[PDB]
This record gives structure tokens, sequence and C-alpha cells, in this order.
């Protein structure tokens, strides 16, 4: 601990994979970086202008936060399509997040509404869908275009992706029907974690991880190195433990947001553990909040080897299996890569970080080191995940289930 004290840890051999440029030509890059398609697509929907999404584009910086959140290149035509529209997602993704951040109660309402009842209009339709301005159709009697826009570019993308998986035949069917349930109640459970922010809690700091956790969608960003990866059916054969630890992952990007936007001008209002923390439980503010943070996110990457390195063990011979995991692995590394070097987030004002390589010697010592305030806390967080009051949110993360997440957090 110095004046650069965020210090995390993680393996080296983790960590080595982050030091690797991207080996492909530009006409590669292009392909993948379909910027005329993201436009006429922004444009066909009622999104946003040509200045818009350019202007989002240079602030994500959008391929290489992606090669943060791939390890596979592409090895066919459909693995580059996938990666395309996982892009444009990503980058509207965004756009959407921006406007919806300061939406009132009935403006939310109104918006998970019309998701959850299109979602339930066009799983019927499998494996045939609508198309954009078919889409619009059912959507024409909300009062905010936007809204409208926003559905249809979301169930564009759910639906673009299984377009791309039946239009091969390496994926099974009913696998993929699994997948774009998992993709569509992903979606709409951030939008009701979203409606659930209008109220403040009738504020304990295991309910604050579980919302946090919801609170971004990060489950469809480890999803693409599935999908580039082609490993569908292998991670459908194993949606436990993989959705265990995205969810792992999921909390690691979220400790460091909420670390990293507390250090900006923008108040950062919402359920920022930071404050919730120096409301009551701090003395002085950044050194403690952030040693709290490092053994949150140590004890995270700890649980996540353990974790692997068992799964693998008690299934062994399962090589599809073990790229799978390790794409998991490299996923939730890059959180520290994106908020370090390729987001809009160059304040160094924020924490210089200490990324330290744990090597094999070491390794043994530093998974027996676990004597901290974050072991706890990810203990507790994993139970209230497999908690059987939250088995439906689990069943609908998974591709089993449909999505309702008010019942549990607002009951």
């Amino acid at each position: 601990y110095f004046q650069g004290h965020m210090m995390i840890h993680a393996p080296r051999r983790w960590v080595e994979r982050h030091k690797q440029v991207q080996v492909l030509p530009q006409n590669a890059v292009e392909k993948l970086i379909s910027m005329n398609e993201l436009i006429e697509l922004v444009i066909e929907c009622g999104l946003c202008d040509k200045t818009s999404i350019k202007k989002m584009y240079d602030k994500i910086n959008t391929y290489q936060f992606m090669w943060c959140i791939v390890d596979t290149i592409p090895a066919s035509q459909y693995a580059e399509e996938i990666f395309k529209s996982s892009l444009h997602f990503l980058c509207a993704l965004f756009l959407v997040d921006d406007a919806v951040e300061s939406y009132s109660a009935n403006e939310m309402q109104d918006l998970s509404r019309s998701y959850d009842i299109l979602e339930k209009e066009v799983c019927k339709t499998f494996p045939n869908f609508p198309s954009i301005n078919e889409m619009k159709e059912s959507l024409m009697h909300l009062r905010n275009p936007f809204d409208r826009s926003s559905i249809t570019f979301c169930m564009q993308y759910v639906n673009k992706i299984t377009a791309i998986l039946l239009e091969e035949g390496n994926t099974p069917h009913h696998v993929v029907y699994n997948l774009r349930r998992r993709t569509s109640n992903a979606i709409s459970i951030a939008f009701q974690a979203v409606l659930i922010k209008s109220k403040c809690g009738s504020i304990t700091s295991h309910e604050m991880l579980w919302r946090r956790v919801f609170d971004g969608l990060v489950i469809l960003f480890y999803q693409f190195g599935e999908l580039i990866s082609g490993a569908t059916e292998t991670a459908q054969q194993h949606i436990t433990v993989v959705t265990e630890l995205r969810m792992l992952g999921c909390l690691y990007c979220i400790v460091i947001n909420d670390l990293y936007s507390y250090q900006r001008d923008k108040l950062a209002s919402s359920d920022n553990m930071i404050k919730t923390w120096l409301l009551e439980k701090t003395v002085s503010s950044l050194s403690e909040a952030t040693a709290r943070c490092s053994q949150i996110l140590d004890a995270i990457m700890k649980y996540m080897y353990q974790r692997v390195e068992q799964c693998m063990q008690s299934n062994p011979g399962c090589p599809q299996l073990e790229s799978l995991l390790e794409t998991t692995i490299y996923t939730t590394v890059g959180w520290i890569r994106s908020h370090t070097t390729v987001v809009p987030r160059y304040s160094e004002s924020q924490l210089k970080v200490a990324l330290v390589e744990v090597e094999e010697r070491e390794l043994p010592k530093w998974l027996a080191e676990k004597d901290e305030y974050g072991w706890n806390v990810v203990e507790k967080f994993v139970e209230t995940l497999n908690d059987e009051k939250h088995k439906g949110i689990l069943d609908a993360l998974q591709g089993i289930a449909d999505g309702r997440d008010q019942l549990l957090k607002t009951q």
C-alpha cells in the first residue's frame, strides 16, 4: 500500500493474455467495425443520428473495449457477424443508459411493460421474427419514441444472434432457444432493476450487492465470448457455475465502476456503495474505501480461481469447458484493463492501479491468504445468489424460465 493504493491481484497466466495485441488486418477490422451498418441501423430505428453514434464510438472506444471483452478471434463469417452485432449493441446500449438514468417511475414502468409484452409476443413466432418496422407496430401506442426505438434495438439484437446461430448447423436448436430467452430475460431484468430504483428501501450492504450486480447488463457482455467462440452448447450443458462466475464478474465490474465514478465531477447519485459505506461505516473516505474494494476484488479473483479449478477437476476430459472457463476469466480480468486505459476515465486523480501478478510459487500462499472482509462479502453474495427465494432470478438468467424480479427486492 502506497499513494497508488488501488493494489489488486490476479494470476500471471490470467493477465499475460491482456498484454496481447489484436493480430488482425484492416480488411477484418472494418468487417467487424461496420460503421455504415451501424449508421443505417440507428437511423432505421428511431434511436439517434450519425453524430450521436460517432460521439459514443469516440467516447467508449468500443472496438478495444470489445477486445477486453472477447478473447477469441472470429474463425468464420458467422463469428464476424456476431462480433459486429455485439459491438453495435454495446455502443448503443450505453447511449440508452445515458438517457434512462433520469427516467420517472411511470416512464420506466411503461418501458419495461412494453419489453415484457413484446418478448412474449415474439417468443411464439420462433424461429421466425418480425423486422424492425414490423416490430414498431406493437409499440406505436407509446408516447415517447425513444422507448420504442430502444425496445426495437434490444429485441433486434436478441433476434439477430438467434438468426445467426440458426443459419448455421453448429449449435443445436433447443439450446439456441434457451440462449435467446436468457438474453431477453437479462434485458428485462435490467429494466426491472432500474424501475426498482424508484424506491430507496424499506439499505443493507448485501441487498446493495444484489442490486448493483443487476444494474449494468454485464452478463450480455460475457455472452460475447461464448458466442464468438462457438461454445453455446457447452455453456448450456453447464449453465450453473458459468452463471455464478459471470455474476462474480459482474460484481467485480460494478465494484470498479462505483470506485471510478465516485471520483468524478458528476454526482454518483444511485446506490453507489462507497456512498453507503461513508454514510455510516468508513473513517477516512478514499483510503479505506479503496482497501475495502481491493479486498472484495481479490476475494472475487480467488473464489473464481478455486471454483474453476474445481469444476475442471470434477468434470475431466472436457476441453471445450476449459476454454469457456478461461474465456470467462479473461473477460472478468479485462475490466481492470478497460477502466485503466480504454474508457474515457483518464482522470489520474482517480486511483492509479497497481496490478500485481501472482506467480505459481505464490499461488498456494495467495489462495490461503484469505483472511479479509471481502471473503465474507463474496461468501454471503454467493449464498444470496443460491438462495431459494432467488431461484426464479437464477432460472431467468439461465435459459430456462420467465423473467420476474420485482417480487424479491421490493416485495
